[PDB]
């Protein structure tokens, strides 16, 4: 039968690399789908999408018709222009960053998870990290981005990090894997889980 | 828009690993499809399948509505049971292997490419390498298989190689990449080509 895997934008692509390497060996067709973390959960719930596996950071225990396991952790950072105001203060709190503009990830349904619910009251919603960064690089605000996006930008100084007194080394965020009940009865999935887990570990 | 990549069974899975790693970065949805090498070409020709990229070993310059490039080489071997008759003779020719039973890959359309057209006159068609090997291990005949299938079997002695005076180190077979004209105008594809090429090289 056909499979349809979903990976949110927070998960780096070299992960879907190793996901498809494994699943094809014991399948016919594997469809990889990318979505904003704000849209990931809402997508699988639609019975119309026939999503069989979802791999995202958003959290929910009330998801129905699916199950839930943990694959590992990804990494995120609070970034802002190097000359952005809050780099002068090595001691900026949540209530201090809530008074500036955040570049959040707006959802296509309007709902906002407790995960990606913006922190600031002055917010400017986007649908993807590429646009979140095009703004943050212009100094329009700050935002929380995956490590793989802000990796190059941080090394060459186009972009600085604000989240080091909060959590040194970046904000670790669980990657979860929702999966439809029927795949419980199958090896390859268990083989995929063990490989996906060892795959997210190697990214540290 | 949506993409649908096709990989034949002769190409190992860790290759579709690196194919999807690259394409997703600059796409929304990538669908990976596995097919017997005998069925690969016939599939893309069907305009009903909406195949956008095909990656197989079968050869044809008259393919219409597509283009054609070369990605690298895979490897194959002529294998047979270790106690199979033709291991006694270190000097078996094509006309000597044509008198025994071959386990070929039959096609769903009946047609047989000049590539996978069986060599022997006594042939037993299968649709996949797993069944080709279940027979060859039983000593029902010999067959031409990809390196990644007969890798473990050869190391632990469950299966021997007959194709070393023909071509030492295994029969190298070009992997090609057929691709629809519209993708000519795009970077990621050129980025995919250069990565897929360096990916098949690393498998040597
Ligand atoms: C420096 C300190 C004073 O400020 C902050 C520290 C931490 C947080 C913070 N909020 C939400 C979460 C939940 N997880 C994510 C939310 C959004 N996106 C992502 C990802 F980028 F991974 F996709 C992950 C994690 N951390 C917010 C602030 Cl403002
Ligand atoms: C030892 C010698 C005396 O015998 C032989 C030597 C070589 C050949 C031979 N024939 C066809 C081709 C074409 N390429 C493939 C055909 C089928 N399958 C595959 C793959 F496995 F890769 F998918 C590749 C290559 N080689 C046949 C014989 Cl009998």
């Amino acid at each position: 039968r056909n499979l349809r895997v979903l990976l949110d934008t927070a998960i780096p692509p070299s992960f879907c690399d190793t996901v498809s390497s494994v699943l094809l060996d014991d399948f016919n067709m594997v469809s990889l789908i990318r979505t904003s973390p704000a849209d990931s959960l809402a997508t699988i719930k639609q019975d119309n999408a026939e999503i069989d596996i979802a791999i995202t950071i958003d959290e929910e225990l009330k998801i129905s018709r699916f199950n839930q396991c943990v694959l590992g952790y990804t990494k995120a950072f609070v970034v802002a222009h190097p000359q952005h105001p809050l780099c002068n203060a090595s001691l900026h709190s949540i209530a201090s960053l809530a008074n500036y503009r955040q570049i959040s990830l707006g959802s296509r349904s309007g709902q906002h998870s407790n995960l990606l619910r913006p922190v600031s009251d002055k917010v400017l919603f986007v649908e993807n990290f590429d646009d979140m960064l095009r703004l943050v690089e212009a100094g329009v605000g700050w935002g929380i981005a995956p490590h793989y996006f802000v990796e190059e930008r941080l090394r060459n100084g186009t972009l600085a990090v604000l989240s080091e007194l909060y959590e040194p080394g970046g904000i670790d965020t669980k990657v979860y894997c929702y999966y439809n009940t029927a795949l419980e009865s199958e090896r390859s999935f268990l083989r995929f889980l063990e490989s996906a887990r060892q795959r997210l570990r190697e990214l540290g």
